[PDB]
């Protein structure tokens, strides 16, 4: 089993990987809020919600149950 | 305003962010269920409990009001 400064590595890394996803998702969030588009068609909403679902099943693809959560915060944040 | 060719270009981007926002989820999951302690006592559950508590304080004082929604989701993903 690990020792004690193995778990303190590891704490260590996921310090650095909560700063990475939050740089990312800073990041994703202000292209996406600069991009979001204006007046919107019916038929313009109907293409946005296709694009929506692919990245709601990407994450569950890639992560499992927790995906499509993940995506509705960053498709929130995004607006 | 934007055009067409510049709102493609950020599209591009938020698609590597997602790659990279994705991977950065999954690093941390793996090392997070590596050490996630054993059987433990009340006195070792408070300890945690307050780690989880920083982790949801700096998820809101960095990206807002979704941020306790998705360090929760990363917490529990970790177990």
């Amino acid at each position: 089993p690990l020792s004690d400064a193995e778990i303190q590595k590891y704490r260590e890394e996921i310090n650095r990987l909560d700063r990475e996803i939050l740089d990312a998702v800073k990041r994703r969030t202000k292209i996406s809020q600069t991009i979001g588009k204006t007046r919107m068609s019916s038929g313009g909403t109907r293409l946005v919600h296709t694009r929506e679902v692919a990245i709601i099943n990407q994450f569950r693809e890639e992560i499992g149950e927790e995906g499509p959560a993940l995506a509705g915060i960053l498709l929130r944040m995004g607006r």
